[PDB]
């Protein structure tokens, strides 16, 4: 009966089960009770690898947030009932960069286990800006619990938003290297928009599993190299009668290899789609962007405007999160992590 | 009395005058009798480096065309005595690539002086599709004779491409790197659109003359290093009130310094406009794309359909050709190409 989270006190260190009082809220502030709290590579990163947080520790972490609007400041009662999926980042949504369409480069960004107190909770106090309702009718009828459309938030929306900035269409070729969490969407949400989806991987389990998922092609990465994956292409293009240009790229495994892999594959009019994070730095010729006329699109997470139609493909099933979703009782936040390290889970955990 | 053309017979030998006949022209066929035409890095690239042309020798060469319709077949006759600037590239408007807006990379694209007899000659035989109207009112008030516009194709258009791409708007800072040629007009271009345009070269002539020309700030190469360049131009974005996001940066050197130099500059929001072209590899984090949630446009010359907007900022004085333009006599095609191999001249070359 009272509202406690499981907070990161330091690196390694054991999760601490801490009750609190939620206060005074702020006109734009709401409570939601956390139906689920997907189970991140950035979470990990910040507990295992030593990530530094915005906010000091102590920290709930924990940002692909579903739940129920409880509770709300003065400005936010039309909220009160509602059920959410909350953005994994917060634009202001009033400053110039907002107003201008650049709002996932607002200076004033608020990403809940990490700016604020997160998800991994009974309860959240977030900002009420970009909140994403989600019609329960539709929900039940898609046979889905509010705890599983959790994920929606990053690991659906961030690839939403790569292959919406990409303008893939039907009739078009789409590659995705690394097709692991991100990348498993981008497959499944390309496919949902027209393309024939190759699937590139070291893990020929993830492989196996796109399939059955919208990928018409798979191919690892250990096994075929750079110059024979163009022509591997190049050869399903033909014998399906797909497009020789304008491929959608998308880098979604994080690694220089991936990059360096997706770059080889540019050919005239492609758009590549830099969507995972690596400091390593690749050996890349600039200029075939000028000579096949050809764009690199950078992208980070997803503007909220865009998370109803993220949730329309999961409600309306032109995406599956089931097979790749299992939900686990918050109270197990400790032995999940532990998995998630030792690549011991093959679905994304939902703490509930 | 008869039509001849300077033909390149073999890259290094002699430029050979041959009179040719004009037959009976094709329904959307037109003659243009040349007012002058630009000798390019491209024409140099030809004759001195031995790159292939696409059209077997003997060849005209000569992209860069301005000149009167004196001929037209039949479904082409409103285009007689009308003063034009001909397309350096033009594609064939009816391709699913041309009609989805990606006439750069139609593959049916024809180019004068690689594809067919180009403008060092009389006259050239070229289609009427994409012929851009010169108004010789406006053209005498700019105190411009009609060869001097022969330098709006690729050198004015190519540049126009990478600007109106990358979206330049007022309170944008811009960069451009290497500031001969297209860059010079890339300078001048991203001004007009209302950008604080900073300047960056080796050689301290083109920027000294692009100061008087619409670079607000300008930078030496040898002297100025990476770290400095940056701190630089964040320096002259504080001190006028200018974005310290969405930086137009366009690469119009065409050498791995250059490219290097550039993508270092990439900041949130930022456009990276690739228009120079090497063969050079060059280490870059690409992720840094996704962190600033950047793009990085390629740009192969330019839409036809955009020729009368670059010519518009020509005829009212927005940019200035004059200063960057010398006629000379065609009959001295060979001590032309040759003072231009040697970089003996400052002016772009336009043979009459
Ligand atoms: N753009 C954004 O806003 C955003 C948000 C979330 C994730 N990311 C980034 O996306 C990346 C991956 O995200 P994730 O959580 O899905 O990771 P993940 O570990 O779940 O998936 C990565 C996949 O890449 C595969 N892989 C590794 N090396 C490969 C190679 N050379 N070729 C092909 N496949 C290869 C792995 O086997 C795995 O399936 C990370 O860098 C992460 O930080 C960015
Ligand atoms: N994208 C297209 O469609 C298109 C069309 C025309 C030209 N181009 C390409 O544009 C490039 C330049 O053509 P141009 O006629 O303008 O060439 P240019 O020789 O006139 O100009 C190049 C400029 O780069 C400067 N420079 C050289 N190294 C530099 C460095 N490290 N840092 C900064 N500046 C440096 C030079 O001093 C010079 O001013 C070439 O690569 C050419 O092939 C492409
Ligand atoms: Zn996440
Ligand atoms: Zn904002
Ligand atoms: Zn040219
Ligand atoms: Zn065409």
């Amino acid at each position: 009966s009272n509202p406690h989270r499981w907070m990161m006190t330091s690196p390694g260190a054991p999760m601490v089960r801490a009750e609190f009082e939620i206060g005074e809220l702020s006109a734009d502030q709401v409570v939601v009770a956390v139906a689920g709290c997907g189970v991140c590579h950035t979470d990990l990163g910040y507990y295992y690898d030593s990530v530094r947080t915005n906010h000091a520790l102590p920290l709930a972490l924990g940002h692909e947030i579903s739940g129920r609007v409880v509770q709300a400041g003065a400005n936010a009662a039309q909220w009160l009932g509602r059920a959410v999926i909350v953005p994994a980042v917060m634009p202001c949504g009033t400053c110039e960069l907002c107003t201008s369409g650049h709002g996932t480069i607002c200076r004033d960004q608020v990403m809940p286990g990490n700016d604020i107190q997160g998800g991994f909770a009974s309860h959240v106090v977030v900002p009420a800006r970009g909140l994403c309702p989600v019609d329960e009718a539709r929900l039940a009828a898609a046979g889905l619990q509010l705890a599983d459309v959790s994920v929606v938030a990053d690991a659906v929306t961030t690839p939403y938003q790569a292959v919406l900035q990409a303008g893939v269409e039907p009739g078009d070729v789409a590659v995705v290297i690394g097709v692991g969490g991100v990348g498993g969407y981008a497959v499944q949400i390309a496919n949902a928009f027209g393309a024939s989806v190759v699937a590139i991987d070291v893990d020929p389990a993830k492989l196996e599993m796109m399939s059955k998922h919208g990928a018409a092609l798979t191919l690892n990465a250990r096994e075929i190299s750079g110059r024979d994956l163009k022509k591997a292409i190049e050869a399903h293009a033909k014998a399906n009668g797909l497009r020789l240009t304008r491929w959608k790229i998308f880098e979604c495994s994080g690694t220089g290899a991936g990059q360096t892999s997706a770059y080889g594959l540019l050919t005239h009019g492609a758009t590549l789609a830099v969507v995972g994070f690596t400091m390593d730095k690749v050996e890349v010729r600039l200029s075939n962007l000028m000579a096949f006329h050809a764009r690199a699109l950078g992208n980070w997470g997803c503007l909220p405007e865009y998370y109803p139609a993220a949730l329309d493909l999961v409600l309306d099933k032109k995406i599956d999160l089931a097979s790749f979703i299992e939900r686990h009782p918050l109270d197990q936040i400790g032995e999940v992590f532990a998995a998630a390290h030792a690549h011991k889970l093959t679905r994304r955990a939902i703490l509930t």
